[PDB]
């Protein structure tokens, strides 16, 4: 009879940053751009940004994603962190700027999330897939792993989730 719990520290007092989403990972591409890496250009940068997008993982994926970067997130042009971010933009238009059009892309707070559990877009992480994958239902007697669901619930995406058909065509 005996649990665990510890939490300390991690925002305290605000940490420096302003966005929780925005600043994470943009803000260590950038850094290497400009350190004698890459050019500043819109074929020179989304030729290396390309590849962290296909090979993002967690807050790094949902980025490309909101940015469109590339064909398979929601876009098909990735000038949109190119063409500025040649215009000595540092970071400055993913969100500081596109703010002016949409402000939701830094908070994110009352954002356009999907209505089928509790942390879906918000706690990308173990728990957004062991309550999407339990709404599903599935088991087999003493089994729950994040690296299980990788498989487990791949093999019913377009399942329990085929994406611009059943919201979409047919109808």
């Amino acid at each position: 009879m005996h649990h665990h719990h510890h939490h300390i520290e991690g925002r305290h007092m605000l940490r420096p940053g302003d966005c929780e989403v925005c600043i994470s990972y943009l803000g260590r591409f950038y850094q290497d751009l400009k350190d004698r890496d890459v050019t500043f250009s819109p074929a020179t940068i989304e030729e290396e940004l390309i590849k962290f997008c296909r090979e993002a993982r967690g807050k790094e994926n949902r980025l490309c994603y909101y940015i469109g970067a590339t064909d398979d997130a929601a876009t098909k042009i990735i000038n949109e962190v190119s063409k500025p971010l040649a215009h000595h933009i540092p970071v400055e238009k993913i969100c500081e700027k596109l703010k002016k059009k949409d402000s939701q892309i830094c908070e994110l707070k009352y954002d356009k999330q999907i209505d089928l559990s509790t942390v879906d877009l918000k706690k990308l992480r173990v728990k957004e897939l062991k309550k999407i994958l339990d709404d599903w239902g599935e088991m087999c007697k003493g089994c729950a792993e994040k690296s299980d669901y990788i498989r487990k619930i791949n093999e019913l995406m377009p399942k329990y989730a085929p994406k611009a058909a059943s919201a979409r065509t047919d109808l």
